[PDB]
């Protein structure tokens, strides 16, 4: 309908003239193929000219090259820009997409959104582009064709060229017609089709109460409304064209029985015949055609609107101004109430967790109470409602959100490896500021230079996507690695089963518990030998705060930490 | 490839041959329509006879409405097929699908399977008929066209016959390097895809870990790499078709070039070379679809192959052989090894539970230990591995599926309805069994009649989805009418919400009790009243009984009764 992608292509418009030029010379090049005949049949198959003969052949076959040439380079030419057009969108969409807060990516799934990138983002320029394409091409052929009507016989030019635009009308009302009775069916459809589904939705309470047989019969008159409404959907389908061949038959014969005339019969020879005819032919594909074009202009920009929407929305809120260098102090909570996105249900009471500067403080709860929800405010992944977080005796509103960031450091078994060098991925976005022998010694103090020596090259090897593939315990081993080197005022640890790295990468975290010894640390782990050693333990659980202190003070009410 | 739908097919045959009759009738519906050009321009617009110009309109709108008659009466006849093999392939394929164990809908969806019931099914006949339509047609349409040039032209219809294959194996060879290098660029442009995928997966990592600049960067140059894919795959794509016109455009040049080689041509008149090249044209459509028909058979029949694989598939193993009636015997747990099906976990150790009979015996699974794994044993939604369910004093492995879960009721708030009347839905599967004054005293005790009174025709009202549509509990006071229709020895009751909205009813709960006046009734709950009714107690976690009791003694040790 009406679209501002314009300006992505305001740039990118000298690949839409030439695909332009080339298209509708692809249509002269068709009007040339039709006009060819008439000296075929009139001066060369009729009179025995003998030349005419002779020389056609070259010109068609050299026509042809030049409907082929033609072809291939506007395709090409079009889908420079659809390609231009479609890099910049997907750009454009992969940073607002980035930008927006995580509640857009649950809720959606990682699976949908990428078909927001390639699949919807294609639609946005293979349906726009594919009707470009039939609107020049399809629509510069219909004037180049009566251009030839005009010429080569102009007689009966005049009745063919009014009868046209009503062939086109009656095109259009008959596929109207055809869409909406297929759309008030296919609602139908859909409508019975939810019969087989609920059918489906419980195969639990029939094995119960024993009805399979009934289950059946129902099904078989449901199989037999479907079958009645496919049979309808058809019939409908297919009695559009042929009542639309009829009325375009009706044009034929008109002009047919028009050329009985004396005044127009005896100036027409039987080549002129032949092509007016042949062209009227050829007139039905582009007469047909040009009606979709708003239908795929509509089925792109429909697609390009949910994808503006998506575009248009809102990032994560950055009201933040402080910029906090290292929050070593004293972090503090103050009556934070939190809800969980798309629930009613807060799934965080009024809590006041206080983290001591350099102490532990570790969450034990295998209810999945939300000890993850709690570790996602301090990274302000979910903003609070209501209340503060006095980090380093400071908001969290106040502080910027880039900062806030920087300060945390969120290390556990799901961590996400990027497609990109070993080296660059420990000093991740800092390895400007990160040297190489800095990444190599924070690797050996986070004991796991191991395993990135035991590979092909080591030191400058891919950590790519399909490559090393490290375990869940050694890309741990990394991720330790990264907070390791970047210093982290806040280490948030995570943690998951691990055998043959127990000894290990637990007593190397032991390292990271180092940082621990260095700065404060909400460790969310459930289960190990360090969660007794852990100094302040809080057992938090259906989002209420449940003891406070050590592991012997805390075995009073306690009663899970049997385990 | 090899199908055995043809078994399915064989009653609607009749249908089949009407179509393929009105197929070839409507390719002869060309054939004739091209033959009155000849004496159009032979004996029309050269030698001018009016009278074949008189005629000529009248026979061509003729031949038009034959064309559409015989095309709309075989899109008709080939529905009747095709939605009557559709239907047969539906119902066979929903009764082998309900009567698989529950771990297919598990491991699946429903939306997934009724996608197997609508569309996968709707390809064997729209592809598999579609390979039906298009082979007799088009294949009938280049035998008339050959008959043609025959008869008009003995001497270049032989050059064009030969020649014709010859093109087909071009068209042939120019699909598949088409298909394989499209094949190869569309893997590679997948490989790309999942890199999209990770870098949109890992959100958390890099909010995180830093700036966006680099991620920014990364997606720049893995559109550009998309793009330039993107951009050599369309390239294939538009090369196509061009190379197969040049392809055929060598050949309508030789067949100009052969109309003068020897003296013995332009023997033909302007008419019959008027009709043989306008058949040549029409050639192309036609062997442009009988070469591509295959991949339609084959997208038709690799379809079904799938609804196959999922027909052919097992039902529950049924080797029980005799029908307990009423279960008064206790239903008793010994030594039973059960493992969530999907998982190497089992959700169950080896647990000994009695259920005195006519006892109520609950279970407190708050912390979402299986409660209701434990509630799927005795109806055997997921079959037992090792060790004997101890029913009536007997193994429930020598009872029949159909007549074992007959004497179990499972009673929940989440209840599935139907499409049918609520009187049948108190009844279902048993209608004939039980009159209406049953079912309307059962409703009564179960304190259902208020609510069914309130609606439009009382016990006669329709149950169906979007209707009625009774609440939570309401559809429950539905669930225990059923119960109390007896059909009732085993109560495994669920009573999911718990959530008093409205008191529920007054006698939401009492109608339970007046159902668990006897009989053993396995309480699944979280109502600490009917945990207090209860008389045994026992509290499940991690899969293990971890006490047996009443009340206070079970409430002496351990104990999550504080909830
Ligand atoms: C006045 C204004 C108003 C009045 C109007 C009243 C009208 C009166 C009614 C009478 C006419 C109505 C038509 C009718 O009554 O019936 C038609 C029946 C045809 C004959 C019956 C009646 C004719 C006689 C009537 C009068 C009798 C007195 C329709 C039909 O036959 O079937 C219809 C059929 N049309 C023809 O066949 C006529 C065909 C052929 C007809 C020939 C006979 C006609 C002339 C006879 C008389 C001549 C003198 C009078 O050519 C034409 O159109 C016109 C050709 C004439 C011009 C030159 C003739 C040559 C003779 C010269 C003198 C000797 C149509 O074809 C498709 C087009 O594709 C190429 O384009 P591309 O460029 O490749 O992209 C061709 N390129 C070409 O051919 C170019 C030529 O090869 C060049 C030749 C190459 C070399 C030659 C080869 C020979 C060698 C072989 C030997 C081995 C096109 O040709 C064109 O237009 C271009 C045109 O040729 C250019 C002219 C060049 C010709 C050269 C000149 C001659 C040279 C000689 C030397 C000088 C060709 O038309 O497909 C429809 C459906 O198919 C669909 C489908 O099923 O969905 C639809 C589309 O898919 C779509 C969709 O749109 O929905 C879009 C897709 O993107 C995709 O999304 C897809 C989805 O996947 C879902 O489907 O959906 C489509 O794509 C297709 C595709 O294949 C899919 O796979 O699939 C069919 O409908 P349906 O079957 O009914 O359902």
């Amino acid at each position: 309908t009406f679209r501002r992608l314009w300006p992505t292509i305001a740039p990118f418009k000298a690949g839409l003239i030439v695909a332009g030029v080339a298209l509708i010379l692809n249509a002269a090049s068709d009007t040339f193929m039709l006009s060819l005949l008439k000296p075929l049949l009139d001066d060369g198959f009729g009179k025995t000219d003998r030349s005419v003969l002779v020389w056609m052949p070259l010109v068609v076959i050299g026509l042809m090259i030049l409907r082929g040439i033609t072809s291939y380079v506007s395709s090409y030419c079009i889908s420079w820009v659809s390609g231009k057009v479609v890099m910049t969108m997907r750009r454009r969409l992969f940073g607002h997409m980035m930008g927006m807060p995580v509640s857009f990516f649950d809720k959606q799934s990682t699976g949908t959104l990428l078909s927001r990138i390639t699949y919807d983002s294609e639609q946005v320029a293979s349906s726009s582009s594919g009707a470009l394409i039939t609107v020049v091409r399809e629509g510069a052929s219909i004037i180049g064709l009566f251009i030839m009507m005009f010429y080569y016989s102009w007689q009966l030019s005049i009745i063919l060229i009014v009868l046209a635009p009503i062939v086109s009308i009656a095109i259009r009302v008959v596929s109207k017609r055809f869409r909406n009775i297929s759309k008030n069916m296919q609602n139908t459809m859909g409508q019975v089709t939810t019969s087989a589904e609920q059918m489906l939705k419980g195969h639990k309470e029939v094995l119960i109460f024993g009805g399979q047989e009934v289950e059946t019969k129902r099904f078989d008159k449901v199989s037999n409304r479907m079958r009645l409404q496919g049979m309808k959907m058809v019939s409908a389908s297919s009695i559009s064209d042929p009542i639309i061949q009829l009325i375009a038959s009706l044009a034929l014969a008109f002009v047919l029985y028009a050329a009985s005339f004396p005044s127009v019969m005896d100036s027409l020879t039987a080549g002129t015949i032949t092509v007016v005819f042949s062209s009227m032919i050829a007139l039905m594909r582009p007469l047909k055609s040009l009606t979709n074009v708003n239908a795929q202009f509509q089925r792109g920009m429909a697609a390009c609107q949910t994808l503006f929407t998506i575009l248009d929305s809102e990032q994560e809120k950055d009201e933040g101004k402080r910029v906090i260098e290292r929050a070593t102090g004293d972090v503090e909570f103050r009556n934070v109430t939190f809800t969980y996105p798309g629930r009613d249900v807060p799934a965080l009471r009024n809590i006041n967790l206080k983290i001591p500067a350099g102490k532990t403080v570790a969450l034990v709860g295998r209810s999945g109470s939300g000890k993850s929800t709690i570790a996602s405010l301090i990274t302000r992944f979910y903003d609070i409602d209501e209340g503060e977080i006095l980090m380093d005796g400071h908001d969290l509103r106040e502080y910027t959100l880039a900062s806030l960031r920087n300060q945390v450091a969120l290390v556990s078994q799901n961590v996400h490896l990027f497609n990109d060098t070993v080296a660059n991925n420990i000093a991740y976005a800092r390895t400007e500021q990160y040297s190489r022998e800095q990444i190599e010694e924070a690797a050996r103090m986070a004991y796991a230079m191991d395993f990135i020596n035991k590979m092909d090259n080591g030191l400058d090897t891919v950590i790519g996507e399909n490559g090393v593939l490290l375990s869940g315990g050694q890309r741990q081993r990394i991720a330790i690695a990264r907070a390791l080197l970047r210093d982290s005022p806040i280490l948030i640890l995570d943690e998951a089963t691990s055998a043959l790295d127990t000894e290990s990468e637990r007593a190397i975290q032991a390292a990271l518990d180092e940082l621990q010894k260095n700065r404060t640390s909400l460790v969310i782990a459930h289960r190990l030998s360090t969660i007794e050693k852990a100094d302040e333990i809080v057992v938090v659980e259906d989002g209420v705060i449940v003891e406070r202190g050590t592991h012997n003070d805390l075995l009073e009410h306690r009663g899970v930490y049997a385990q």
